[PDB]
């Protein structure tokens, strides 16, 4: 039993990683799944596709590396954080598509909450802001949408779950229905204090206690999978965290004050707040993180819905680039957006604007503006956003980040990185590997099964490939922000209710 | 002497046309020139390039068709309407680049005017709105900008001119410095009532009477060119109108109530207002047009800076299409902008917004929005804009257009056309040839020299290739406008003063 295996269920792709005692990545496997947009502002996913893509990779990784089930010390699970799922207990057949995190359909409802005045309750018990972002709404919506539901849900013939959940469920064959705290913290049906399903909540959204799973800790054994190979040979499942949290962990930010920014589908900057929860005064999120070994901790989170995803759209949608010619490629061909600004409200906004009507937009178009400027402009949106939240965190946190700890594909983008640094007017530290996410789950489940005893051992696995120090001055720096901001406003409240 | 030749000096290209008594286009020639953008919101042109491209084509056309100077009954001149030029009398060497019409540099000044309260004077004597659009400002700017200027301009060692002017000047070798009324009407230094250089004006912008040319009528002989060929064989020059007006003419809109919309670099919808001038209550322009034979008339004009130019940018800038694959091609591949809106404030706005800070922008971006939607979205911007002005004209004019008379390349775009119709909720009539512009000058100069006696003869040259009748209903129609509008606002006052 020499390997930990991590299931990394992205927003965009299912991943699988093999890592050794040395916490090395032995092998990886990636499967993309369809981004479903039933309609503008909507985003779905096929549970099956998820499942399928994730199971398959899981196999592939082993496959490829001659590794046999029986060397799999255990399995860690990390996932895309809010997308909701509902399916028939008996069958396990979804009553409906996955309603992913970015999907803005709830919105309305959110207004009702708004209107009924739970701002506070919610915020004060969930740490959450009112948004279409979170599971609660989703669930409901489903229920509502799908006829018999509630009633059947009442007889819990119907089940609820986030991705970690669903996965597991499937890996165990119904055997186990569970989530972990990190995940649970985002449903907006779960008290992050009490640490239980929030009655009032369920009450409100009117969700059967019956469909929710057992919340558990991020590292622990929740069960096991049979994936053939040697007969009656099973694999323990013992790690579970929100991709975002999974990262902070892999990042070894197990101590309050430690923060990171993940450059993925969205930007996700989290700060450990130790064992203490932190109210956000700057429309930030307050949630559940991992203790130095997956215990309960807290964090401050800055959620930016549109980040690599951005990049991905210039590619697959705008078709303005390829896997051949990088965003960086071009971006660097010009020396500026030419005044251009991109506002990736592709999904509405969020931290800290938390608009759900704000929509994607370009500004400051000139006769001579080209792709490149566009490209770049895009690329910069990221840094921008980041800044926002960043700044915000300080506020809330009360801590100046002196350098930035980053992770996620995007971070490979030297340009971006630089800019980020400039723009921040802060060094930015780019590590050896961006899999921190997977690491985390690795770590986690690994820990949970002794594979490792503690982050200690691997305090030194962490390598700073590069650091970027600002090269722009306040003035300037403070200037561009200006437009960015200018722009930003222009995008909001776009969509019609 | 069997042919009239038209010099069509576009915003984007220099053209040349040969037409026979039958008013047929015998041959054409086109040369593109560089679009100069010294900086965002700026647009220049090289006088020489202009000149060069125009002279050369002029030759080419003849060349190509075995036509000899001596069959050229005469020459008509039509041009891009506001761009300003200033050059050394002696040398004819510009003291500075052409400051084309769209260039927003004046702006400021315009504010001063604003501030000093001439809204009215200006409007009431020039028919003009206060804008960076018009020559006045430009001139000044130059002067100011260029050291000795004023003083040298005072000794008129320095000359002023719009394109028709400059051309001529050159064709005659200094011999003649003249403009026509249409052109003059746009300087915003010229009384469209009095029909003279407006003292107050010059006063204001502080422009030496000394540099302005003699204003004359659109059809008349102002002189002649030597372009080799048979010895001492000259060609009379006898037609002069603003491309826009040149079109209305070619359009045979010599009678009040007659209007058209030109689908060119910009959209330009004009309405004949006969011998009577018309105040605009909906921020429209009041200007000089042609009488049934180039006499003075008036019109109502709707100026839309960004039209084909738009299309041209997706091509050369965005590179999102080609001469191979049409905007139409794609546009039609989707069924809607997907909610997207393009605001071609690439040059600020104008009729009727007359913003000069409004800048290019895209809105309503979604994860699934693609090129196409973009493309289209672009394409539709046109129709939109049009609508605006259209509606506005009625207001002012007090006349419902029952079908739309159109011209300019774009009009070939069935899509666009349809949309236009739908959107308008009005039939749109697309003629046989879009050269109406050139026609006009043809006509003009031809008339001026008897070649023809009057539009009468060619009342029947005009062929309706196609008509587009709406297929969208109010509701809908009135809906999309809504966003378009929504959008539109979001673009304004973008640029920083």
């Amino acid at each position: 039993k020499k390997y930990i295996v991590a299931l990394d269920q992205g927003t965009t792709s299912s991943r699988a990683v093999v890592m050794d005692h040395d916490a090395n990545i032995i092998s990886v496997s990636q499967r993309e799944f369809e981004q479903i947009y039933p309609k503008p502002g909507w985003v779905e996913h096929d549970p099956m596709e998820i499942w399928a893509t994730q199971s398959s990779t899981l196999v592939e990784v082993l496959a490829k590396a001659d590794i046999s089930s029986d060397q799999i010390a255990a399995i860690g699970i990390t996932n895309q954080r809010e997308t909701t799922i509902v399916w028939e207990k008996e069958t396990g057949k979804p009553i409906y598509n996955a309603i992913v995190w970015q999907c803005r359909r709830t919105a309305e409802i959110c207004e009702h909450l708004k209107r009924d005045g739970l701002e506070d309750y919610i915020r004060s018990n969930t740490g959450l802001v009112i948004d279409p972002y979170f599971s609660g709404t989703k669930v409901k919506w489903i229920l509502d949408h799908v006829e018999g539901s509630r009633e059947r849900a009442r007889r819990g013939e119907l089940l609820f779950g986030t991705v970690d959940t669903w996965l597991i469920w499937k890996m165990t064959q119904g055997r186990v229905h569970v989530t972990d705290y990190t995940n649970a913290s985002r449903t907006m049906l779960f008290n992050i204090h009490t640490l239980d399903w929030d009655d009032k909540m369920l009450e409100v959204l009117d969700i059967p206690r019956e469909m929710l799973p057992e919340v558990r800790r991020s590292s622990e054994v929740y069960g096991q999978t049979n994936i053939g190979g040697k007969g009656g040979t099973r694999i323990p499942i013992s790690g579970i965290a929100g991709d975002q949290q999974a990262a902070l962990f892999g990042q070894l930010c197990v101590k309050e004050g430690m923060a990171k920014n993940t450059y993925g589908t969205g930007c996700f900057m989290l700060m450990n707040t130790g064992e203490k929860a932190v109210k956000s005064e700057n429309g930030l999120l307050t949630t559940i993180a991992c203790g130095p070994t997956g215990e309960v901790n807290y964090a401050l989170e800055g959620a930016v819905f549109m980040a690599g995803a951005s990049i991905q759209w210039l590619r697959d949608e705008m078709k303005l680039i390829n896997d051949a010619y990088d965003s960086e490629y071009f971006a660097t061909k010009v020396q500026n957006t030419n005044g251009v600004y991109v506002v990736p409200a592709f999904t509405g906004l969020g931290a800290p604007y938390w608009d759900p009507y704000a929509r994607g937009a370009i500004f400051g178009l000139t006769r001579g503006v080209n792709a490149n400027h566009i490209i770049r402009a895009t690329l910069e949106s990221i840094a921008y956003q980041t800044r926002d939240v960043l700044e915000a965190m300080q506020a809330d946190s009360g801590i100046r980040l002196h350098a930035l700890r980053v992770d996620g594909g995007a971070v490979a983008n030297n340009f971006l990185m630089q800019f980020q640094s400039d723009i921040l007017g802060t060094r930015v530290e780019r590590p050896e590997v961006r899999e921190v996410t997977a690491l985390g789950a690795a770590y986690l489940a690994g820990l949970a099964v002794g594979f490792w005893q503690n982050l200690d051992e691997l305090q030194e696995k962490a390598v700073i490939e590069r650091e970027f120090r600002p090269g722009i001055e306040t003035t300037e720096r403070n200037y561009r922000y200006a437009g960015w901001k200018k722009a930003v406003k222009r995008a909001m409240a776009w969509e019609e209710h």
